């Protein structure tokens, strides 16, 4: 199934792109929300950018664990990798949305 | 310990206060953005009611190995409720962010 | 974009099905893990089934809030609905996996 | 309150103990299922190290409105660490479940 089905493969790649675009939108909107509540507060935007950088490193480290049993480059590996990236990105997007609403 | 017991109870209270604040601020955000949109307040209220039912059902699963009415069960129950509440608060804060 | 693109629409529906199948697998495996650690403990499997039932009700209630600004039946609504179902299902699957590992 | 301060600190300790247990049990599950698979223990260790760096970076964002070194900042810091730890523990428990 995942080892051979074109739509499973194509949609895993496609949904990773959608999840990444939605995360970028969430990040961009958090910056604007934080600026609305706090102005360009000293260190704030740099701290948000630094955290997001470390997050992207974690995302990749965790996806290397989650996909450890799959063969790099295989259909199954790409689907697993892409699903992991999408899910992790969705969860990060939710977290960034939640931060803008801390009053 | 009296202290494990007291802190588990206190931290549940704190988590529920923050959840209530997240809920109230969501309602205000939604009204700000969408006004008296038909059904909107009612959908949010209904969802949160079902959530509290899930919270108790999941906590009954998580505490299954403890003896109900025991101090240990109550610590475990409070800890589960607190964590579930924190997760729900994050989710409500994430809603109506556009 | 989401209002008109076929692949966005098709992959949102497809990934909802994948997420639901993965959740069912996680649920089925939790039952087996709980049985391995505790046997058919009085009330345990019924409590797990009851919780999952309420969860499915919550999933739908929450997705009705998340999609409130979209028009029922529209491309945008279906994509939003399906993405919400998929994300909620992924998060539930992770939670059920985590429960089997509570020692 | 001395009690808010003490419970926030205590609950951080509890959350970190449960996270360490989740981490240790994950390692045991992984060894049970995959043996000395090349790179596997090292990948899990490396990921958890990066996670602790993210935890501190995100907590610095969450506590940005408080004065560092203040009792209020430390309560807020401990609460953030505890919740982040609980979330990580759930995630590690979810790994190697097949």
């Amino acid at each position: 199934n995942v080892e051979t089905d074109q739509q499973t493969f194509a949609c895993a790649a496609f949904n990773k792109q959608v999840a990444e675009r939605e995360l970028q939108s969430a990040y961009d909107e958090l910056i604007e929300r934080m600026r609305d509540q706090f102005g360009d507060e000293a260190g704030l935007m740099s701290r948000i950018e630094a955290a997001e950088k470390v997050w992207s490193q974690l995302r990749d480290a965790d996806c290397k664990v989650e996909t450890h049993a799959e063969q790099p480059g295989s259909n199954a590996y790409q689907i697993a990798w892409n699903s992991c990236i999408a899910q992790r990105s969705d969860e990060r997007a939710e977290y960034l949305r939640s931060l803008g609403s801390q009053n």
